[PDB]
C-alpha cells in the first residue's frame, strides 16, 4: 500500500494537509492535496494509522434529529449496513463555535 | 462532553460536516462548521469515536524527507514529544492524485 513518494515531487505538508505533485499514468503529472487529519491521529503522543475519513466507505451521510449522524458504512465484508452515532457525545458549543472535545 | 444540539439550531450534515448556528455567552448566534471525517471512523460497519483530528494536539508538523510527517504531539500527561509517521504506509498515489487506502 501506499508509496507516492515513488513516483511525485515538490511535496509538502501544511497543517494536516499534504499536497504534492504526482505523475500520471499516460504521462504529465497532477497536483492535488490530501487531509490526514481524518486518518493520523494521536495515541498518547505518537501518530498513529487510523483509516483517513469514514467518508471513502459510508455513504448516504444524515443528521437524525437534532444530534445524530446517520449512514450507511461498509463492513469487513465489504457489505453496506445501517449506523448512527451521537454528535452530541463529543461535539460541544464552545461560545457560538462547534469543536470536538 | 459534548453537548452541541441543546444550544443550537439549524444544524445540517453535508458528507462529513456538521454545520449549525450557535449560542454565544454574550447572547446572539454564530455559525460555524467542523469536519467530522477526522473524529469518526468505520470499524467494521459501524461508526465510532477516534479523535477529531490530530491538529488539535499536536503541533509543528513538518514533512520531513519525501515521505515523513512529523510533528509534537501531546501524551496523555498533557506533555508534547518528538514522533513521526511515514506516509508511504498509506498513501498512494492514484494516476497522479494522492488516495489513502
Amino acid at each position: 500500500l501506499g508509496k507516492f513518494s515513488q513516483t511525485c515531487y515538490n511535496s509538502a505538508i501544511q497543517g494536516s494537509v499534504l499536497t504534492s505533485t504526482c505523475e500520471r499514468t499516460n504521462g504529465g503529472y497532477n497536483t492535488s492535496s490530501i487531509d490526514l487529519n481524518s486518518v493520523i491521529e494521536n495515541v498518547d503522543g505518537s501518530l498513529k494509522w487510523q483509516p483517513s475519513n469514514f467518508i471513502e466507505t459510508c455513504r448516504n451521510t444524515q443528521l437524525a434529529g437534532s444530534s445524530e449522524l446517520a449512514a450507511e458504512c461498509k463492513t469487513r465484508a465489504q457489505q453496506f449496513v445501517s449506523t448512527k452515532i451521537n454528535l452530541d457525545d463529543h461535539i460541544a458549543n464552545i461560545d457560538g463555535t462547534l469543536k470536538y472535545e
